[PDB]
């Protein structure tokens, strides 16, 4: 019986450093939605675990011409972690190389603007040029636009992939800072979950506008054919049905919202 | 190469008899979201199929005494069908005996009222007796209330399980008709998908009120360990990422709206 290595990512409010983390040890250094969820999954499946932050700070993408997976997906694919408990989006290209539980949280790509920005939709972004816009790198949102055959989204991708300087950012935090610092001249495309969270945080100067561009979910991921997969899947469904996932969302998004 | 037997259920707008069904044969008798979905799934997985309407007209529940499954779930469990393509809710007790694809559509339990009924929430229903309320039999909504430790819902189940005359119905259509003819003295608990569909159909006298009580999804189901399960799962994700599922939702819900 071995300690399960959990890969996750510093992404608020999923996993964050506790204020006093320096004086704490192991799993106690972290807090957030996925820290709470990991404890519950492990309890219900009966395993001990170690939270580890993914080394390259990425979600997971396959390099073209190198074909190596980076991020949390890479940690699973190459045997460095036993399970990923993170806001990791269920996508076809990932499900081909790793296993996902049923989803524990729903989301869709969405638009973040600085308040007052003259934008209400993706169509709006696509039909103008004054306001720049981009996505996270090495994630499922970038891939959505890269692959889309829908005219509005193809138009946005054609713009974003060629825009200079780059409209892509390394972390969600970078995208949010760029929105806040650009006086309305930058909009950020990110998952509704993260958008909704930031909307509840000081300085309360951003907001989600328009509907979501797609509809999908986060899943708990394991290496393909892992024996952990079945129990983890059943645990997600149990925690869903018992209302835990709704409680955790309220706790980390809304209960202590600052706006 | 064998023709795949698909079990499904007559439930609008998922599977409906075409107006001219009496002169049509086989799969062409039927239309709707799940008829379209079946055709897409079959094309991407490369099989031929026959749509069959579930014999007992039920989704699926286990008899507490005999432990025998009925409905579509039973047809899969006992080898009568190869796959279920229907608004079949992903649940823990079901996933223990059959396999589900990743979800193709989201839903939550919701309240249907006759327009003008003084009800805004589940909490409202629980705190009164003038307006009776019930659910579908042999489905996931009934099981939700039976197994709910949440205060308001637990209170609701105690009322419903002992209600006389019975507040439970055999079909969604029976529930809706009961709302429409009870002059506001019956409210129906049903999935948001079906609620939102009915609200857009003549005679436009019903309404979805309040938020959803939970958050979950429908999946394509296969018997445990079936060879079809893998391909079906990937096909759902492909259709999701293509925007096809969104297209079908708009086609059958809102393009066909008449209120
Ligand atoms: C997260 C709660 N859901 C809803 C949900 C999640 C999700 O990824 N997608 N993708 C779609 C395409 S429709 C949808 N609905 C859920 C949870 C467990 C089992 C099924 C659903
Ligand atoms: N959740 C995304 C990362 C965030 C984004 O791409 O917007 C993923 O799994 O790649
Ligand atoms: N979709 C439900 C049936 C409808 C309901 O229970 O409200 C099921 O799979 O059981
Ligand atoms: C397994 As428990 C009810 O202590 O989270
Ligand atoms: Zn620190
Ligand atoms: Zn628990
Ligand atoms: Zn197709
Ligand atoms: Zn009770």
């Amino acid at each position: 019986n071995k300690t399960v290595v959990v890969t996750t990512i510093l992404e608020s409010p999923y996993v964050m450093m506790k204020k006093n983390h320096e004086m704490l040890e192991g799993n106690e250094r972290y807090e957030g939605y996925c820290v709470d969820l990991a404890a519950e999954i492990a309890k219900h499946c009966g395993f001990k675990y170690k939270l580890t932050i993914v080394g390259d700070g990425k979600y997971g993408a396959r390099d073209a011409d190198t074909k190596i997976w980076n991020g949390m997906v890479g940690e699973l694919v190459y045997g460095k972690a036993d399970i990923a408990i993170a806001p990791l989006t269920i996508t076809l290209v990932r499900e081909e190389v790793i296993d996902f539980s049923k989803p524990f949280m729903s989301l869709g790509i969405s638009i973040m603007i600085k308040k007052g920005t003259p934008i209400e939709s993706a169509e709006d972004l696509s039909k103008q040029t004054e306001i720049a816009y981009g996505t996270l790198d090495s994630g499922s949102t970038k891939e959505f636009f890269r692959r889309s055959k829908i005219a509005v989204f193809d138009k946005m991708w054609t713009y974003m992939r060629s825009a200079e300087p780059s409209v892509f950012v390394r972390t969600t935090a970078e995208g949010v800072a760029r929105v806040r610092k650009s006086k309305g001249k930058y909009a950020y495309l990110l998952e509704s979950t993260m958008n909704e969270y930031i909307e509840q945080r000081k300085p309360c100067d951003t907001m989600k506008v328009g509907g979501n561009l797609d509809s999908k979910g986060y899943g708990i991921a394991t290496p393909k054919g892992s024996s952990l997969g079945n129990a983890v899947n059943l645990a997600v469904l149990k925690l869903s049905e018992q209302g835990l996932l709704d409680k955790l969302k309220n706790k980390w998004w809304y209960d202590k919202g600052e706006c």
